[PDB]
């Protein structure tokens, strides 16, 4: 698309991890994805001017220019790099294809990944776990990529969904879903059959690289409202921030907060969405590692 | 009423239960009640609208006319007769009085009793849990009916009030009233004085027929703010889920899910009502036996 | 303030609480606070009209006019004197200042604290917690006054802010900090200076005398959206009554529940704020002693 045309030509010419980091986690590179939302993605921009100050004794900080520099030791920063938002808000009303959000989508994770950023793409429906892990997996065919999937549905009887596709291409040596309470007979046997674990409503305790993938439908929609057809009896924002702190692992893969849709939330009295807030939080605590 | 006749004529002629059912559990059958609540009642038409996958491994099943046909073994269906609204939306504007909606809710649950249907009484503000159990006790009244209570308040200090009537009918061998958190000396002198179990803010383990009446103001105001003096401090929606998937018993004798009121609910941007979405979950998961 | 006159005029000739106490905790002296909140301060007249029959087996009673009267033993009310609005509805629009706002909250507090009344103030921003147990320290210099304080932030690395400037006038022999979740190195480096206690997201057990602060942005911004920059993963309703029943001590000195601002709530079809619901809730049970 044309639309990610200055999106494209910024992703590329980011100044790569240096030495700074040697044997060393991160850094993050943040960017905004919204496929399958309206063309309107606030969220990313409400997670910029959100607090900065972490639940945990680490405290994020938001580079737009490279190359940044790692923190020593025992203080904890926590540099993340703004890539922004996939779609131009100026230069046309041509919005991407399918097709389109996935090559795209496909090409800033790559060219995130290659320089040793983890990727955090933010916003859409979940489309962007498909991606980013294919990058991952092109760059890295030798590792091993396992998911930790948070949502109300499984979200595999439908073999376009982004986990349904992987694991049949074998990219996924095992899928963790956690939170499901929408589950049908296509989901149970797609179950079974792909040997994955799953937890409806200690340490996960592996060495295999993880990406997260984290649907806003898994929290109550008491927290989240804002997502499709949202289920009842869900996850408190404490909830997921707790299981979520529990994931183990050599290192993340990428992370893709999505589900929201601005126009499926309650606000209060001055335009803020409880979904924004509540998303808000989810995605600081993952960049946290 | 001349608005229940569309109703009563449709209760009457529904083909009953047959020999595919022996010593089987069920069927289910739906109506929607309003007493004490505004004219429109849609909720049971959001419940027919909602995901048919239930929290557990078992799935709904709706049917409008009969016979319907008993599932097999392991394989779980839960097939589910809509009776539809009491109140016919085209037929007048003459809404019933509390003797009427009374009469009816007696006569439908009645007919709906002798045909071996659990009824299950969906809206309005509680009523319909005296003219439920009064239905069963005329039917059986050797059967000893006991009541599981889910309310913010014990909802008995009022001798109007449809536990208390029950009680003092001697209809009642015991009332287990849970999530209470607005007692007055009133509800606190009536407890001890006809010896009912109660838990303000495992298994119940009896062979004693289950009434289950589910009142929203059981929840929180943040899950069901949908409710008359809504009371905080409440259950989320899992917590209810929790405590409903416990109760014990040789059988329910029916189900009424009452206290929401459309004026009072808080929506998101696309006008849904989260004590909806709250409460047509808790519907699904209380017909589930 | 010309503002508070009438208030002023108002709390000193409340009859002092007499011989019936004796030994006695209580009685308990209400008004309402509203500095750096907007003009308009319903919650405290929200409180009043309000259930008055709380979580635990005491009831509220409410007296504007004294003196009143004590309960006997085993049969538990909780008479509250209902001191009104600071702010005169009626007699301008000169809204006071930060110094204003203080010297009367410290001469209400003084004028409640002499006659054995303990003080408990509702609204505004939290500064009514620095002047009450001032007012508290000026009567009783000899008495040890700790602090435990309900919050998203420490709110401490400000010296403006009321627990800051207790700590450095060492009036705190202690504080407990209770729900922070958005902590910063300004907050962990006057934490370990000033040897404070903190539980970030049994018994108290101290023969120290209480002050009870409690900012709503503690709860969740599912419960409690009414908040300046509301911070997720929150508490619950339900979580902060039970974490409030297990406070300890020989006395409360006061108690200041403030954070809420009306315009930044989230309402019901019918206009009720969910903050307010809530916290009206929390200001009973802060009673109920």
């Amino acid at each position: 698309s044309h639309m990610f045309s200055k999106f494209l030509m910024n992703v590329k010419g980011v100044t790569p991890r240096g030495s700074d980091w040697a044997n060393r986690l991160g850094p993050v590179a943040l960017f905004g994805y919204g496929a399958g939302m309206p063309r309107r993605a606030p969220l990313l921009d409400f997670f910029l001017q959100s607090p900065r100050d972490c639940d945990h004794y680490a405290e994020l900080t938001i580079h737009d220019k490279g190359p940044i520099e790692c923190p020593p030791e025992t203080v904890m920063f926590m540099p993340v790099l703004n890539c922004g938002q996939m779609l131009d808000e100026a230069a046309g009303t041509e919005t991407p294809t399918s097709d389109e959000w996935y090559l795209g989508s496909l090409e800033a994770s790559t060219e995130l990944l290659e320089k040793g950023y983890v990727p955090v793409s933010v916003g859409g429906d979940g489309s962007a776990t498909l991606s980013m892990v294919e990058a991952y997996k092109r760059l890295f065919p030798s590792d091993d990529i396992v998911i930790v999937h948070f949502s109300a549905r499984p979200s595999v009887s439908d073999p376009r969904s982004p986990l349904r596709v992987l694991l049949d291409k074998g990219l996924l040596k095992g899928v963790v879903s956690v939170g499901n309470r929408q589950v049908s007979s296509e989901d149970r046997k797609v179950r079974k059959l792909h040997k994955m674990f799953y937890m409806d409503m200690r340490d996960i305790r592996n060495d295999y690289p993880v990406f997260i993938s984290i649907d806003a439908s898994v929290l109550d929609p008491a927290f989240a409202p804002a997502v499709d057809s949202p289920v009842a009896g869900g996850l408190s924002t404490r909830d997921l921030l707790h299981i979520m702190n529990g994931i183990r692992g050599p290192k993340v893969v990428g992370i893709d907060v999505y589900g929201y849709n601005p126009d499926l939330d309650v606000y209060r009295k001055d335009n803020v969405g409880l979904t924004a807030i509540a998303l808000s939080k989810i995605i600081k605590e993952g960049i946290l590692k």
